[PDB]
This record gives C-alpha cells, sequence and structure tokens, in this order.
DNA sequence: CTTATAAA
DNA sequence: TTTATAAG
C-alpha cells in the first residue's frame, strides 16, 4: 500500500509536520512600522465554542501558545466554524518581498508531453511546517478569552499573513533541491503546497514517487493521503485537468 | 466584522 | 452615491 509504505509521508499517519532543515523564519518589518494593537470585535458563544476546539489542538500541538504583545489582531466574528485572523494591519507594516511564486499557466508550460505519467500530491497544513523565529511571533498575535483572557501567537508561518505562500514555496524548493538533482528525469512542479510530479512511464512515476513521498517525510512535510493523485495518466492539478499532455 | 475595489 | 463583491 502507499499508505502503509510510507506512513511519516501522510499527513494521516506521520502527525503534524514541522521542516526541521529550515531555519525558524525571521519577518523584517519596513523602516518605519511600529506596532499596532487592535481590539478584538466582541464573539458571540455561538463563534467561540466553534473556535475553542480547534484553538485547545493548536495548542495542544504547540502551534500556538500564550504571548504577551504590543500587537494584536482580530479574529473573525463570524468565521462550521473556524479561526479566521485579519492580518491585514500587520501585513501593511511588514517589508515586501519578489513574488517568486508562478502563476500556474507559466508552471505548467515547463510540462513536456514526454512525461504524461503524473503523481499530485498536495501538503496538509503547509505554513504549519515553517517554524517562526521567537523574535517575530509575537507580530501574529490575537485575544482569546474562555470565561468559564490573554493573548495567543503562532510558532510557525500563520495563515492570512501576505508572505506565507511565498516563504514556503521558497522554503520547499530549498529543501527538495537535492530531490531534483537525484532525478534528473523526472518533472516536479511546485505551487506552494500543491505539486506534481511527471515521468516517462508508469514504473519511473512509481519509483519516483516512492522517492518523493520519502523524502517529503524525512524532510518533515505531510502529504493528503486521501487526496493524492498516484501514478494516473488524468490526474487533477491546479484546477487543470491533465490528460494525454493536454492542458 | 472590517475594508478594498468594482459595479450598479 | 449606493450597492455588491471579495477577502483577511
Amino acid at each position: 500500500t502507499w499508505l502503509s509504505d510510507f506512513p511519516q509521508a501522510w499527513a494521516e499517519t506521520g502527525g503534524m509536520g514541522l521542516a526541521v532543515r529550515q531555519a525558524p523564519l525571521i519577518i523584517p518589518l519596513k523602516a518605519t512600522s511600529t506596532p499596532v494593537s487592535i481590539k478584538q470585535y466582541p464573539m458571540s458563544q455561538e463563534a467561540r465554542l466553534g473556535i475553542k476546539p480547534h484553538i485547545q489542538r493548536l495548542l495542544d500541538q504547540g502551534i500556538l501558545v500564550p504571548c504577551q504583545s504590543p500587537w494584536n489582531t482580530p479574529l473573525l466574528p463570524v468565521k462550521d466554524y473556524r479561526p479566521v485572523q485579519d492580518l491585514r494591519e500587520v501585513n501593511k507594516r511588514v517589508e515586501d518581498i519578489h513574488p517568486t511564486v508562478p502563476n500556474p499557466y507559466n508552471l505548467l508550460s515547463g510540462l513536456p508531453p514526454s512525461h504524461q505519467w503524473y503523481t499530485v500530491l498536495d501538503l496538509k497544513d503547509a505554513f504549519f511546517c515553517l517554524r517562526l523565529h521567537p523574535t517575530s511571533q509575537p507580530l501574529f498575535a490575537f485575544e482569546w478569552r474562555d470565561p468559564e483572557s490573554g493573548q495567543l501567537t503562532w510558532t510557525r508561518l500563520p495563515q492570512g499573513f501576505k508572505n506565507s505562500p511565498t516563504l514556503f514555496d521558497e522554503a520547499l524548493h530549498r529543501d527538495l533541491a537535492d530531490f531534483r538533482i537525484q532525478h534528473p528525469d523526472l518533472i516536479l512542479l511546485q505551487y506552494v503546497d500543491d505539486l506534481l510530479l511527471a515521468a516517462t512511464s508508469e514504473l519511473d512515476c512509481q519509483q519516483g514517487t516512492r522517492a518523493l513521498l520519502q523524502t517529503l517525510g524525512n524532510l518533515g512535510y505531510r502529504a493528503s493521503a486521501k487526496k493524492a493523485q498516484i501514478c494516473q495518466k488524468q490526474v487533477k492539478y491546479l484546477g487543470y485537468l491533465l490528460k494525454e499532455g493536454q492542458r
């Protein structure tokens, strides 16, 4: 089984990821920025009870930690509840970086007709695999209370932060550089957390996929076994249907 | 909820 | 000028 053969590589069996080779990220501020503390709009009990289990899981996982910070941004009061942080005022104060993630159209142009056997993997909770340096953690604080009050913040690259997709894409590229060198006859397309591996034959695709899963797992990333498309001549990738070299 | 942009 | 849409 693809599952049993690579327990470490799958989110379902390997536990929450952590990119062990990647240094905790420091997030540079713009030259003139100072902290902004935005009050939390009062949240209804219904919303709070909805969000609570997610917050607790993240705390248990060490992805959230208590803190006291001069920064504060709101969680959405209406957000099937899940916590969404409005990081816009933080984003405005963070120094911009060059956008290096290719658009899907251009990314797909690197797929040759010679390689028509596909594996598509998506990494689960990808941003959370990247640690934030403790110096940058306070930037992302928000308020949490459970009547029956303090701030929490993220110890990993957060959702809603303007640079997360680019920083993740760049980190995974660094981590997969050797894989590319070891497998010169495979095509690997990276779009943040969405990966396409393409091979000349079913066999090469099988061996390539084994090697990619082993590598991802070893590095601390986790792919979704449920959504995995393995060694197919027809796959869905980035909203396209990849079929016989078309699209 | 707030806010940026677009469409009406 | 208002309304709608989208997104953190």
